[PDB]
DNA sequence: ACGCC
């Protein structure tokens, strides 16, 4: 499953930093 | 930013 604050794989919107 | 993993 994908992040969706940035669009990559893996890890949390929640913890991105973009 | 939110949700899930
Ligand atoms: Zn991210």
């Amino acid at each position: 499953v994908k992040c969706f604050n940035c669009g990559k794989e893996g890890h949390i919107a929640r913890n991105c930093r973009a």
